[PDB]
């Protein structure tokens, strides 16, 4: 019997079985499983979770328990001796634009979320973690290894928070703890609309039977939208510039003001969504708010699926594609849609693809202002940089016209992300993307890098000599030897993201497999996917697939030169064209006449 039957979540719903329209929650989408997919679940498990004490500490936790035998290393010497390097010059990738970077992000956070456990609020105990470095419940700190620079002027560690489980909040136990996915595991647009009642309504403008997005009141862009701001003082946006005090953005997903190229293509979003239903509101008069909204959404969440598998995966999984994503054979209702706990690390590999600064760029594609080009760490929880400086097409050009980091082994994240990340509440713009990654990992009770080998039918290396042969690369193998001491405890975010990369890819075999799994299986398992015979007409997917990245900004923003391809390397002017010569997607399709 699966001792299923947890948790005491989630709200249990009722399905509308003849419904057009996803849930928000994406509750009934499988039929017999209306669950499956749905947000505030747990992530699935494709392999049995490994914890310390086999139900929920995490590796690393209790000093004298070894892994295999061995001592886990820390995070942050693991961040330190390997992760880390200091030039920058050469990093680039020469046919990846900086939207590859951003669009990645999009999808991952349309997918997952595995928040911190909430106990921190109405207690210190969340700032004492922080101030006193002291390991218990779910305070797991990051602690530095002697040599750390960090330690001299950072305290003794980062802190750190056990990420929420189900059953959900109070500690345990019996069955291995189970992590959260907070947002709908279907590729739906949710991190636009919200995977919860609440904030879904919250987001949308209700006043006007439009079915318009809500908008911001306070400031424009050439006319052009801007997200609505958010109430929650304190903001981590405010506080990254008291003196400009522009809060962050409320969107569909909470991360959206993380940095500000996120921020800059949820932008995007809304403002799609809303040319859209004024779109149909034009050649469908009758329509209420609702059916406009759903459309819309509908449609939005057909853009974002088309250019994740038709532009995106082929560049990420390049030679793999066609092995894991075959072409689509509709609906199978026996496929799990649920976004697994290993996808969650394994999509991580967009943080060695993250380059050191971001340009604004001027309709000419040359400097925008004096400060054009700034370093990331800036750019994290900014808003006020974006209505203050320019709005948002300035750094759209940037998205287009820069490059994405190349993944390297030996310089694999910058240090913008690995010495001088910012966590609300925490106040310094000294924390470390990579350390977390490893840490969590390890919080969610991750089989080593071995075992995902081995569960995607790759060779399983056993010595340095065998390390070195996968990966290529004689001095990498030996400082992950030195560190883990057997490849079969290496974690694997660092793991994965070690292998070379695979022919017209940019993640290595692992990833690959893990990657290409995981998508096939939203793609196959989604009762909604737009090409799924009833979802759309015949006609409006001859349209559907006339959609692109150029034309949302081309239509979006008053950018009017594009390239075709916006994923690949394009330099100006050579490389773009006038907005004209990009098809528009023709929404004849939806016109609806009830006579
Ligand atoms: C400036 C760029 C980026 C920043 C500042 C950023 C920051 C972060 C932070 C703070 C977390 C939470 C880490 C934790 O506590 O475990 C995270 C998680 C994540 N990152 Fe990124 N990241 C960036 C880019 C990307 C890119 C380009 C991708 C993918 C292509 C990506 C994929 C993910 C995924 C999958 C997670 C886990 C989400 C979840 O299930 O909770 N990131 N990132
Ligand atoms: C905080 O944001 C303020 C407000 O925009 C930034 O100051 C602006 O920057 C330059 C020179 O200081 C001027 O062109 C603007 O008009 C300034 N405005 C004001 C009110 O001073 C300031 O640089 C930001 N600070 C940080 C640390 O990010
Ligand atoms: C809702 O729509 C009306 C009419 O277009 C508009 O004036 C109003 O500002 C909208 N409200 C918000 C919050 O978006
Ligand atoms: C649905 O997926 C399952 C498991 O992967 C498989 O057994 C079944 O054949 C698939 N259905 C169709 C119609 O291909
Ligand atoms: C760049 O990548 C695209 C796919 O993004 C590919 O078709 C093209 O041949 C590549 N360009 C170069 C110059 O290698
Ligand atoms: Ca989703």
């Amino acid at each position: 019997s699966w001792e299923v039957g947890c948790g005491a979540p989630v709200p249990l719903v009722k399905c509308d079985e003849n419904s057009p329209y996803r849930t928000i929650t994406g509750d009934c989408n499988n039929r017999r499983s209306p669950a499956l997919g749905a947000a505030n679940r747990a992530l699935a498990r494709w392999l049995p979770a490994e914890y310390e004490d086999g139900l929920a500490l995490p590796f690393g936790w209790t000093q004298r328990k070894t892994r295999n035998g061995f001592r886990v290393p820390l995070a942050r010497e693991v961040s330190n001796k390997i992760v880390g390097y200091l030039d920058e010059e050469g990093v680039l990738d020469q046919n990846r634009s900086l939207l590859f970077m951003q669009w990645g992000q999009i999808v991952d956070h349309d997918l997952d979320f595995a928040p911190e456990t909430e106990l921190g609020s109405n207690e210190h105990s969340k700032t004492q973690c922080e101030e006193y470095c002291i390991q218990g419940d779910n305070c797991f700190p990051i602690m530095f290894p002697k040599n750390d620079p960090k330690l001299k002027t950072q305290g003794k560690c980062m802190p750190f928070f056990r990420a929420g489980f189900v059953c959900p909040t109070p500690p345990y136990q019996s069955l291995a703890r189970e992590q959260i996915n907070a947002v709908t595991s279907f590729l739906d647009a949710s991190l636009v609309y919200g995977s919860e009642p609440s904030l879904a309504s919250r987001l949308r403008n209700l006043s006007s039977p439009l079915g318009l997005m809500a908008v911001n009141q306070e400031a424009w862009d050439h006319g052009l939208a801007y997200l609505p701001f958010n109430n929650k003082k304190p903001s981590p946006c405010e506080f990254i510039n008291t003196t400009a005090r522009v809060p962050c953005f409320l969107a569909g997903d909470s991360r959206a003001s993380e940095q500000i190229l996120l921020a800059t293509a949820h932008t995007l979003l809304l403002r799609e969504h809303n040319r859209l239903a004024r779109e149909l509101k034009k050649l469908n008069p009758h329509w209420n708010g609702e059916k406009l909204y759903q459309e819309a959404r509908k449609i939005l969440g057909a853009f974002i699926q088309i250019i994740t598998f038709r532009d995106y995966l082929p560049i990420v999984l390049g030679s793999e594609m066609q092995k894991w994503i075959p072409p689509y054979q509709g609906y199978n209702n026996s496929v799990d849609p649920r976004i697994s706990n290993v996808f969650t690390f394994a999509f991580r590999f967009g943080h060695m693809e993250v380059p050191s600064t971001v340009s604004r760029l001027d309709e000419n594609y040359q400097p925008w202002g004096p400060e054009a080009e700034l370093p990331l760490h800036t750019l994290f929880f900014n808003t006020w940089r974006i209505i203050k400086d320019g709005g948002i097409d300035p750094l759209v050009r940037g998205l287009l016209a820069k490059k994405s980091k190349l993944m390297n082994q030996k310089k694999m994240v910058t240090s913008e992300l690995r010495n001088k990340l910012f966590q609300p509440t925490h106040k310094i713009h000294g924390f470390d993307l990579a350390a977390i990654n490893l840490q969590r990992c390890r919080d969610h009770g991750m089989p080593g890098y071995n075992s995902w080998r081995g569960f995607c039918g790759l060779s399983q290396p056993k010595t340095l000599k065998g390390l070195q042969t996968v990966l290529k690369n004689k001095i990498l193998a030996k400082k992950l030897m030195d560190l883990y001491k057997t490849p079969d405890n290496i974690d694997i975010w660092i793991g994965g993201n070690a292998e070379p990369m695979v022919e017209r890819g940019r993640v290595g075999p692992l990833l690959a497999c893990l990657l290409g799994r995981q998508f096939q299986q939203i793609r196959d398992g989604d009762r909604f996917w737009w090409e799924n015979p009833g979802v759309f007409t015949e006609k409006q997917r001859d349209s559907l697939q006339k959609m692109s990245f150029s034309r949302l900004i081309c239509d979006n923003t008053h950018i009017t030169k594009v390239p075709l391809h916006a994923f690949q390397a394009n330099n100006y002017p050579h490389d773009f064209v006038d907005c004209s010569t990009v098809d528009k997607l023709d929404l004849s399709p939806w016109a609806s006449r009830e006579n």
